[PDB]
């Protein structure tokens, strides 16, 4: 095994928002999302939706040309999120992804490894992480007895995380911005400068990010 | 109320307005066009570059409207596009500006949109002309019986400076509590101290 996997806590509620900030502060190119149902899938690729990412729900029900658009859109970077279920997610024509995340858990051992596998964009690299409710403790140790092997316990991204990792969104936006357009507002950047007044550049970033 | 005619081609028209907005910013602006269709197109011109406008028609639903009109009332909205039908009624309030996008098809039209301005006091009213209707002006001028002052677009630097009082504006309008989070992002931006980077912010919200 060439890629990392972290056990991190989650209340099936909060569920969808630990995940959205998992997302937010790792920022993959491309992520999977495994769940039971192809419904979960649904509500989940709404929710991150609105939640500002990116997201595809991926089931068998989708037509065979659906589908093969849905996967298209992932290799270019047009989705970024394809939610899942094993079954819809069997195949060779699954591109192999930065990050892979059980929302659900697994219930037996092989279902994990398939899962698993689609990280590692080589054979080699990957990161693989399992959502546990309150009490589903015990199904996770299960697991890691399957499986064979003893998953880290992370925590939940802190709320300074996220912010930190919007920081950094935000200076790759800059990046992007050229002088031909910058130039104009040199003058007015000096003011506050010398002004020396981090509460309203603070304010600036307030509704920016 | 006074009445200022201002040069400007129907093909850059837009962007005066936004600045003739910025530079005067008054609390209540009427705009007036003829087609839902401008109207329409105008609303989102506006709230793009960076003004709360709203667009005001017949296909608009009864109920839509009171929500719309009491927005412009509150103030929630500074800017209303609208027009001639759809601006009839007496639930249409007296603006601080009436601009006029397009012309009035009579010195009716006119007398009516302009009626709109001024409240408790005078009012304002702008008439935009392109350069190929300079003669036409004349006719509705005279139609009407008076003289509109002529008078020049604002300049980019004063469009330009009007703009960051407004942001300021805006800025100021932040609750403590908000920017509290985003002090030290502050900070960690004096600290570098590249100004081309602030102004990057700054070309994102200008």
């Amino acid at each position: 095994v060439t890629y990392e996997e972290e056990a991190v806590p989650a209340p099936v509620r909060g569920r969808l928002e630990v995940l959205s900030d998992l997302l937010y502060v790792a920022s993959p190119d491309r992520a999977m999302v495994f769940t039971r149902t192809k419904a979960e899938t649904e509500e989940i690729a709404q929710g991150l939706l609105r939640l500002g990412h990116p997201a595809q729900a991926l089931h068998g029900d989708l037509s065979q040309g659906e589908r093969e658009r849905v996967l298209g859109a992932f290799r270019q970077g047009e989705v970024r999120v394809l939610v899942a279920t094993d079954v819809a997610a069997r195949g060779l024509d699954i591109p192999q992804v930065d990050l892979v995340v059980h929302y659900r858990l697994p219930d037996r051992a092989e279902a994990y490894q398939h899962r698993s596998g689609r990280t590692g964009r080589a054979g080699r690299g990957g990161r693989v992480v399992l959502l546990y409710g309150p009490r589903e403790r015990r199904d996770v140790e299960a697991l890691e007895r399957a499986v064979g092997r003893r998953f880290k316990r992370v925590n939940p991204p802190t709320p300074e995380e996220v912010l930190e990792a919007k920081w950094r969104h935000l200076l790759a936006r800059l990046a992007r911005v050229p002088e031909k357009d910058y130039r104009l507002y040199q003058d007015f950047a000096g003011r506050l400068f010398a002004e020396g007044r981090v509460e309203v550049v603070a304010a600036l970033l307030a509704l920016l990010l």
